[PDB]
């Protein structure tokens, strides 16, 4: 019965896409909708998932 | 590092022995929480509510 992360504050700044390592986005037992990306200096941080820079983000992690 | 995700415990007796250090949950969270890391390094959930957590943080903090 480990933690769980969640988000209650977005980055406000685009982050240099190639900054980013990896993301996973936040259970949905958190009160809000959460994408975090980990940073290729492991550094963690939260985004707004419905913004457009963030899924295009995401979208490209995977394909 | 700014906007970090937070942890919040969604679920909830560990051997003192195993405790290295303490954290409670944000008040965002839904769930009231503690923390406890072991030396093992691994996180777990506890309720603020039963008495040998509150018993735990108290030796933690007056050591």
């Amino acid at each position: 019965d480990t933690p769980t992360a969640c988000c209650f504050s977005y980055t406000s700044r685009q982050i240099p896409q190639n900054f980013i390592a990896a993301y996973f986005e936040t259970s949905s037992q958190c009160s809000k909708p959460g994408v975090i990306f980990l940073t290729k200096r492991s550094r963690q941080v939260c985004a707004d998932p419905s913004e457009e820079w963030v899924q295009k983000y995401v979208s490209d992690l995977e394909l």
